[PDB]
């Protein structure tokens, strides 16, 4: 699926990603746009073999099982193809658990280069959440 940015503005805000952990909507909405341009099947390969997924990129290394990244950590304690379905839930709880560990938003690469110390809220403009 490949979201509306008001159309995910409103999903994410209805599974609390409104204010989580100090980050506003539009910083979510500016991560997903950058890193899979809202597209829910996106992935991406690492350099070290592991594989990022879905509309956030969520990475194999620690996150999620996709069965081919040896010695890699499963902390969100879910199959990786459950990052690319249409309903957004998996990721939005994994992202919560990531965003939680210390790093904050920062573990998101075009979050830190591309969204970080930007008018956010221009994300979320024009949108009835
Ligand atoms: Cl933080
Ligand atoms: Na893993």
């Amino acid at each position: 699926k490949v979201f509306g940015r008001c159309e995910l503005a409103a999903a994410m805000k209805r599974h609390g990603l409104d204010n989580y952990r100090g980050y506003s909507l539009g910083n979510w909405v500016c991560a997903a746009k950058f890193e899979s341009n809202f597209n829910t099947q996106a992935t991406n390969r690492n350099t070290d073999g592991s594989t990022d997924y879905g509309i956030l990129q969520i990475n194999s290394r620690w996150w999620c099982n996709d069965g081919r990244t040896p010695g890699s950590r499963n902390l969100c304690n879910i199959p990786c193809s459950a990052l690319l379905s249409s309903d957004i839930t998996a990721s939005v709880n994994c992202a919560k658990k990531i965003v939680s560990d210390g790093n904050g938003m920062n573990a998101w690469v075009a979050w830190r280069n591309r969204c970080k110390g930007t008018d956010v809220q221009a994300w979320i403009r024009g949108c009835r959440l």
